[PDB]
C-alpha cells in the first residue's frame, strides 16, 4: 500500500496490461489503476474497491494492511465492476460490515451482486459519517456523473475529496501522485477520458461543480477512482472539467473516413489542402476510421470546432465504421459542432446524403455535401479543394 | 502461365497474402487469385488484368508467353481494381490496342484510369468477335451481377464461360481446377463470397442465368477472376448460386451481440439454451462481434432462417459495433428472415427499442425484443431461457 | 446440464467467445469448452471444472443439480486453470471435501490454490474408487500426456473414459456428442489441437495407449475436457492419435516467411512453382507469418514432409517473427522433416546462415540455403524457381 | 506544392493512414511524409522521391510544378522504397535525364529497379554540382547511416541540409517546419525512430558530424526526407542525434515479459515494487509483448540503464514474442546497459537460463536470474520484491 496522507492508504491495484475498457470501446494505451483508500482513524472506513480481475489480489492485500473484521465502515461511491468488482469476494469475508452508498447505488449494487441481505445505509448530500479524532466523512450526490449512482465522499481536516472517476484518467504509473508523473502524457490521458465518457453529461458538470463549491469545502487533495491524486494545485483539474463542459472547441478540424480504393481518401485530402490555404488558424487532423484509433478520433472530436465525414457508397448505404462512428457520436452529444459529409461513388450513389442526415442527428449543424464520381481527376481535385475552402470561410471563428 | 484448353493460357495473379478487401470490410483468410487469360488462335486475347498490386508482375509475365504488339484485342468483363487495375501499365506500352466492354465499362475504366483516348468497343448481348480457327467470343451483357458494367464472355469450340467474379471465389491454391482442391474449403469460400457481396442481387440471378440457359451454350469448363477454374461438373456451382439467390435459409439461428460487462452475453446463452431444448432441428451458432470475424457471422446470418441481435444500452444508444453491422446488413437485403432485438441495461435503456427499429429497416420480420436489468439472475435467466422458447416455437419450420 | 450416460452429467461450460489460449499463442477461432461431470450413483462424485472465468457460474449450476454437501468426492485429472480454475471457489464451500489426483497434481494443485490444508488422495495406475451400485472408478496416471499431473478415470460398468486433455479439442457447439457436430470442422479443430500442442509428446503417446489397450476395458464414450463426447465409434481419435504419433507427415510442403520490400515473398513463389512442375503429388501451402495465424502454419508444418523458411537481413540478424516462430518449433520437436533456409538481402546479408543453423537446432534436417541481393529479377527468379526443383527431387518419397 | 526557400519546392507526399513499416516491425501510430524537393536555379535539381504507394500522384504532382524535361539533375540520396519507389515512374519518362548518388546507390538502385542502363553518376564527398546562379549541391558521403548508399546533399548560397533519412521522423502533419507543430509529438516520434532504427548504428553517428562541422557550412534549414522541415533552431535535432548516439541511457528501468497465467506477470508487478523502494530517483516501465507496441518498448529499452525480461517455460523454451524480442535487440546492438532474466516454471523449467544467455548475446551485461515455481505466493512475492531491490542497488547510478 501507499500513503496518500496521514492515515489515509492506498490500497488500490496497477493495471499495466489492460488495453480494453467497455468491451472494445475505449482503448487504454497507457494502462490504467484502481484506486481504493482505507482511512483509519477511530473508525477504519474502505472506500471503494478494485477490477475483478484483481479481486483475489486486493483482499489479500487488504489482509496485510489490516484485519478485515476491524473495518467499521464501507464506501462505494459507484458500483461498476472495475471499483465493485471485488465487493462479492470481500463483503464474503466479512457479511455484516454496512455499506454506505446512494439510493440508487442499492440498485446498481444489488444489480450485479445480487446480495440484497448486505446492510446498505442510504446517503444524501450534506450527510456526515464520523470517523473519530475530529474527522467526518461528508457525502455529495452527483447523479449521472456519470452514472445513477455516482457520488463524492469528502474526508474533513485532510480536505481529501474522494471523486471517485470524476477527475480521474486511465494511466498506469508506480508514482501516485499528479506532480510525479509526465504533465503532457497525465493531460493526454484526462482528456482523452472525458471526450470519450464525459461528453454527454457537461451540462451536468457546471452545476455540480458550482453546487460543491459552495460548501465552501478546503480541497488538499482531490483522489480519485483511476489514476494520479492530484495535490499539487489539485484545482487544476477541475478547472480543466469546466473548461471542457461548456461544449469545448478549439480552432480545428477534424476529417475522418472508410475508403475501399482510396477514392473518398483523394476527397479528404484534397479538402484539407483547400482548408489550410484559406485559414492557417485552423489545425487540420485526417484518420482513417478502419486503420487508426478511434478513441484518438473521438478526443480530436471534442476538441474541433467541425469535422467532415466521408464515405463510399456500399450496397447503396454507408460504410459500417463510419455508421457505427456515427452512432457513438449521438451518444455522446457533441455541441456547437458543424460537418459536411462527402464520399465518392460508382452509379446512384446515396450514402452521402444518408452519412449527413445521421450527422444532423448527432447534433452536428451541416454544410453542403461534397460528391464525386469514382477516382477524382484534377478537375475533380479541384472541386474538393474548393469544397475545403468554403468550409474554412464557413468555419471561420473570425473574418479573414 | 498455366493451359487452361487447348490454346487458353491462365497469365493471372496468385496472392497467398492476403487478407483485406473492399477496405477491411471483407477478409480473405485464404488468399485469393486474380485470373487473367490469354487466347492465342488467330487472333490474340487477353480477358481481364489482375490486381494493382501486381501490376508489374502482370505485364512481365505477359512479355514472357506472348510479344505486347502482337495482342489482338483486349477484353474487359468488369472495371474494378482487382481486375483492371494493371490495365494503365499495360496499356502504356500498347495504347492502339482496342477494348471490348459494355456501355458502363467506359464509364468505370475512364473513371479509374482518366484515359478515354483508349480505342473502347462498345458491346451487348449476343454479339460476337472473331478469333480466327472456326472459333469466335459471345458477349453477355450481367448489369448489376455485381457492377454495372459487369459481362461474361464465352468461347465457342472450347466451350468455356469467362464469368469473371461470378462463380468465383477467394481461394489461393498452386492447383488451377476445380477437381484438384479441397472441396470443403472451396464451398466455404464460395458461400462466403456469395453471401457478403452477392446477397442484395439475387432477384437478377435467377432470370440471368435463365436467359444465359436459353442461349443453349455448352459449357466445359467456366474460368472465373477469382479462384479456380470450374472443369469438373463445372454447372455445380451454378446450381448453387441458384439455391442461394432463392432467399436461401436452413433450419438454423445466428445470435450476435457486442457487451461490455457480458450482461448481454448471459442472456445470449440463456436464448440459445430455451431454443435447443425446444426445437432441435434449429442450429445454432453464437458471435461475439468485437470477438469474431465479421464476414463469418455474415455468412450464418445469411444461411440463417432467423437472427437475435443483442446490444446494451450505451449513451442511450446501442453500440457501435452492432450499429454498424446493422447498417450493412441493410445494404445486403437480407430476405424472408425474422430477427428479435435483446441486451442488458442500467436505468432507462433504449437501444434494444432502437435496435429493433433498424433491424426491421434492414428487412427481418420482427418478433418481441427481449430486456434485462442489469446482470440476469436465475430468474431472469429463466426469461431469457423462455425467451428462446418462444422464439423457437414461432420460427418453426415445421409443428413441434 | 446435460445427460452424458444414465447417472452422469455433463456440468461444463460453453465458451463462444474465447480466442486466446495459453497468452496469445493459441487460437480458438472456433471457440471452446470446458467440460466437468457429476456422477450421481450410492457416492457423488465431480470429475475437473471449467476455467476461472465462469467459476461463479460453475458453483449455481453446480448447486442447481446437486446440494454441495452432497459431494463424496471430487476428482482432478490435470490441474490447468481451465480446468482447475474454479476450484477455489468451490472448496470455499465444502472445504472437507476429498481430491483425488497424482501424486504431482498436489505440487500443480497447490502451487496454484496455495491450499495444501485440504484433503488430497495420491492415485496411481490400477488404483480403484467405488461409488456403489457395482460401479467403480479407475485411475490411470498419464505423465506428461501432456503435463506431469495428468492422468485419465475410467467408469465401470458404463465405460466411459474420462481422458481430460486427450483426445479433445477446443470446438464449441451446443450439441454435446460427435455425431450431432460438423465432422470437417471437429477433426480440424482435433489436428489443430495435437499439431500445437501434443506434438512433443509424441513418443509417449503410443505406448501409453498400448498399456491401456492391454487393460482389456470396453469404451463406450470418451468424456474429454474440451469440446464434444465422443459417442460414436469413440476409437476413430484414438486411431488419429496414433497416426499423429508416428511422426506424421504427408506429401506436402510448407513454406513461410517475413518480408520488408516483399523481395523474399518473390523468392518464395518462384520456390512453389519450381516444387509444382517438378513433383504434381506434392502439395503447397504459402504463408506470410505477418500476416497468417500461426496456429495454422504449425498445423501445415505439422502435416508437412518438410519445409521452407524465409527471412530477410534486419540488422545482422533475422526478423524476430521467423525468430520466435523457430524458437517455438524448436520447442514442439518435429521429427522426420526436412528444411530449406532462404531470403533476399542488402550487402553482407547472414540471416539466411543463421536461420538454417536455428532450424536445425530445431531438429530438422537441412538442404542448401538460397540466398538472392535485393530484388530478384528474371535470371535470380529462375535460381529461385530452380531450387524449388531441387528440394522437390530431394525430399520426393518416391522417384518421379 | 509547398516553398521551403526561395527557389526550392517541397514537392513530396503526406500519408495520414500509414500504420506498418518494414513489414509490420515499425509502427508509425501518427502516420508520416516522404519529402521531395525540387530545387529550381538555372539548373532544375530534383532531389528524392516519394513511397512507391503515391507514385503516379508523384509524377503527375511534378508535372504540374515543372515540365519533366526540364529537370536537368536527379539526386538519389538514398535508394529505398520510400524514397526510390516511384523512381521507375518517373524515369519512364525522361529516361536520359542523369542521376547523381554514392556508389553503392548504383548497386542499390540496379537492385530493385533493374535498369542499369540509366545514366548514373557517382559522387563523393566533397563533389560539387553546378546549378546556376552562384549556387552548387556538395555531396558529403553518410556510409551505413542507415544505409551503405546512403549520403546527404547541401545546397550553398540557401544553406539547405538535404539530409535523407537522417534527423526525419515518422509525423505527418498539414504545416511543414518545426516551429509549427506540436513540439512534444514531434520529440517521441524523433526519439521513436532513433530508438528502432538508428540505435545500431550510433558508433558512426558522432564522426560523421564532427566531419561535417569541420566543413564550416552554415546550416539555416535541414530538409530531411521524412516529416518536418528543421528551420527554427534546426541544430536541436542534430545535438539530440549526439546525445543519443553516445549510448544512451536514463535513471529508467523497462520490464517487459509475456505470460500464459500471469505468473510472470505477478513477478514483473513485484519486482518493480523492490526498486521503488530502494530507489526512487528510477523510473520503471512495464510492458506486457504480447499486449503492447513493440516499438514503444524497445524506445524505453532504449532509454533505460537497465532491463529485466520475463518468460515462462513453453515445451523447454521460451516464449516466442520474448524469443524474436531478443533477437532483434541482438540486432539493435545496445550499448552500456544491464539486464535480468526471471520467470515461472511448472516442473523442470530452463527458459529463464536461455533467456538469460540470449540477453548477454544482445550485449547486455547480466545479473543474476529469478526463477519462481508456478504462482508466487505471499513468500515467493517478497523474494521477488527482494530481486527487485538487490537490482536497483546494483544499477545505482549513484549511492543511497
Ligand atoms: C462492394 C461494393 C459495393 C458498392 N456499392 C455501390 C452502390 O451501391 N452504389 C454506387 O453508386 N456505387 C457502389 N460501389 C462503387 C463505389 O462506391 C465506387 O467504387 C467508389 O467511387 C469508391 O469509393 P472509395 O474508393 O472511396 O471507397 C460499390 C463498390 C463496392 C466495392
Ligand atoms: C459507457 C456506458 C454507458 C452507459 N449508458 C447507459 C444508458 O445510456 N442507459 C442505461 O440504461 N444504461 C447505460 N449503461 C449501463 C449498461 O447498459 C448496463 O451496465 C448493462 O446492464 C450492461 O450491459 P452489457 O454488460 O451486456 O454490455 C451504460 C454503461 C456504460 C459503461
Ligand atoms: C531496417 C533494415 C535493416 C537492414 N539490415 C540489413 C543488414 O543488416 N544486412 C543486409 O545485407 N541488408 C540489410 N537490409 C537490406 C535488406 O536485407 C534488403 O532490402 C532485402 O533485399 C529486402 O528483403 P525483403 O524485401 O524480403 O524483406 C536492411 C533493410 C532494412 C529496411
Ligand atoms: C503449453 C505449456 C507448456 C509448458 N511447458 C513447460 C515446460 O516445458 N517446463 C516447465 O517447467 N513448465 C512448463 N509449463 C508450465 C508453466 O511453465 C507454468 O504454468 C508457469 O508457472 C506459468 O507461467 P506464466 O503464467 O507466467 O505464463 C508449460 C505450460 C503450458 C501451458
Ligand atoms: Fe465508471
Ligand atoms: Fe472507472
Ligand atoms: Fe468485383
Ligand atoms: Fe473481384
Ligand atoms: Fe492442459
Ligand atoms: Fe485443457
Ligand atoms: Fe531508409
Ligand atoms: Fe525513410
Amino acid at each position: 500500500s501507499i500513503v496518500v496522507k496521514n492515515n489515509i492508504h492506498w490500497v488500490g491495484q496497477r493495471d499495466w496490461e489492460v488495453r480494453d475498457f467497455h468491451g472494445t470501446e475505449y482503448k487504454t494505451l497507457r494502462g490504467s489503476s484502481y484506486n481504493s483508500y482505507l482511512i483509519r482513524e477511530e473508525k477504519n472506513v474502505l472506500i471503494d474497491t478494485v477490477d475483478h480481475k484483481f479481486s483475489r489480489e486486493f483482499v489479500q492485500n487488504l489482509r496485510n494492511e489490516i484485519d478485515l473484521a476491524d473495518i467499521d465502515y464501507i464506501v462505494i461511491n459507484h458500483a461498476e465492476e472495475d471499483h465493485a468488482g471485488a465487493l462479492t469476494e470481500l463483503m464474503a469475508q466479512i457479511p455484516d460490515t454496512p455499506i454506505y452508498c446512494t439510493a440508487n447505488a442499492i440498485d446498481s449494487i444489488n444489480g450485479h451482486h445480487h446480495h440484497p441481505e448486505w446492510n446498505f445505509n442510504v446517503v444524501k448530500t450534506g450527510d456526515t459519517l464520523d470517523i473519530g479524532n475530529g474527522k467526518q466523512l461528508i457525502f455529495v450526490e452527483t447523479p449521472m456523473l456519470h452514472w445513477p449512482d455516482s457520488m463524492m465522499t469528502y474526508l474533513t481536516g485532510d480536505a481529501v475529496l474522494f471523486s471517485n472517476d470524476a477527475f480521474g484518467q486511465h494511466y498506469c504509473d508506480e508514482h501516485l501522485f499528479n506532480d510525479e508523473v509526465d504533465q503532457t502524457e497525465l493531460f493526454e490521458q484526462c482528456q482523452r477520458y472525458y471526450a470519450n465518457i464525459l461528453t454527454p453529461f457537461s451540462r451536468l458538470v457546471t452545476p455540480k461543480i458550482t453546487e460543491i463549491l459552495g460548501f465552501n469545502l478546503p480541497v488538499d487533495m482531490i483522489a480519485t477512482s483511476h489514476g494520479v491524486v492530484w495535490r499539487d494545485n489539485p484545482t487544476q483539474i477541475v478547472e480543466l472539467y469546466l473548461k471542457w463542459a461548456a461544449d469545448y472547441q478549439e480552432d480545428r478540424i477534424t476529417i475522418f473516413y472508410d475508403t475501399m480504393y482510396n477514392n473518398t481518401r483523394m476527397m479528404a485530402d484534397a479538402i484539407a489542402q483547400g482548408i489550410a490555404e484559406t485559414d492557417p488558424r485552423v489545425a487540420v487532423k485526417i484518420f482513417n476510421v478502419a486503420r487508426s484509433d478511434k478513441n484518438e478520433i473521438l478526443t480530436n472530436v471534442f476538441r474541433s470546432k467541425g469535422v467532415l465525414v466521408g464515405t463510399s457508397t456500399m450496397n447503396n448505404v454507408m460504410m459500417p465504421k463510419i455508421a457505427g462512428l456515427v452512432e457513438e457520436m449521438t451518444g455522446l452529444r457533441f455541441r456547437n459542432k458543424r460537418a459536411s459529409a462527402f464520399g465518392s461513388h460508382g452509379w446512384s450513389g446515396g450514402a452521402v446524403d444518408r452519412l449527413s442526415t445521421r450527422l444532423q442527428d448527432a447534433g452536428f449543424e451541416m454544410s453542403l455535401s461534397l460528391k464525386a464520381k469514382w477516382r477524382p481527376d484534377q478537375d475533380a481535385l479541384k472541386l474538393c479543394r474548393e469544397h475545403g475552402r468554403e468550409i474554412a470561410r464557413q468555419w471561420a471563428l473570425a473574418p479573414l
